[PDB]
């Protein structure tokens, strides 16, 4: 299966996917990395790995639908089967999500359905949980509400900050995102017609 990875930043999840998809038994190959932001470290990681990159600046488009259409053009250019959102921080439009239904995965740094949104660690810390974690899910139109593929729990330590908690949770992200991508690329897991996850 041919994979696009979309990023907005550092790209540690991208790097874990590059490493995993290059193992001999990988059912996935990364053929393009797309960033909505220029000069982010994730682009360096892609280029060093010899993977093509495109920057599609969302600021340059009239609305969400036109931005998504620009992304979609590149996905078609590279005959992409599966999209991974790896630190990509834009909400996607309904028609784009619908087109890629069952083919697009996101990593989120909480145990969904807790702490949906763009500041999950801040929420976890404010709430005072002692266990958080991360989630890989299929992307649905409602943000962070799509069908869950894998999750991993991560303890919150007393005195944690966003810096220390995000560091600990990223170690788990780098485990489950490669595992989830392999499950979907191998056809082991799919989004069922009834909308629920199907292990074949
Ligand atoms: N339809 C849909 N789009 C998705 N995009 C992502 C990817 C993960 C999204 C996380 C996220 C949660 S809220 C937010 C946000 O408000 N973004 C802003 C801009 C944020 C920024 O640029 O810094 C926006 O899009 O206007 C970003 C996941 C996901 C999803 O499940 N469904
Ligand atoms: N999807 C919402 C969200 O908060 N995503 C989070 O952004 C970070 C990106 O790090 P990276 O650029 O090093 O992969 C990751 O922790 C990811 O779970």
């Amino acid at each position: 299966a041919r994979v696009a990875v979309l990023i907005s930043g550092t790209g540690s999840n991208l790097q874990a996917l590059i490493d995993s998809t290059r193992e001999p038994n990988s059912s996935a190959q990364i053929d393009i990395v797309i960033s909505n932001k220029a000069a982010v470290a994730g682009l360096d990681k892609a280029e060093r790995a010899g993977i093509p990159t495109r920057v599609i600046n969302h600021k340059l488009y009239k609305n969400r639908v036109e931005f998504d259409s620009a992304i979609d053009l590149v996905l078609e250019e590279f005959s992409i089967d599966i999209v991974c959102l790896a630190g990509f921080m834009r909400i996607l439009s309904g028609p784009f999500v619908q087109k890629w239904n069952g083919k697009m995965l996101n990593i989120h740094p909480s145990l969904l359905p807790s702490f949906k949104g763009s500041n999950a660690h801040e929420q976890a810390l404010e709430t005072g949980v002692t266990v958080t974690g991360c989630t890989v899910h299929f992307v649905a139109e409602d943000v962070d509400a799509g069908q869950i593929i894998l999750q991993e729990a991560v303890p919150v330590k007393r005195g944690d900050t966003v810096a220390t908690l995000s560091e600990r949770v990223k170690l788990a992200e780098h485990k489950i995102f490669p595992a989830a991508l392999q499950l979907v690329a191998s056809g082991t897991v799919q989004l069922g017609e009834n909308g629920k996850i199907c292990w074949v």
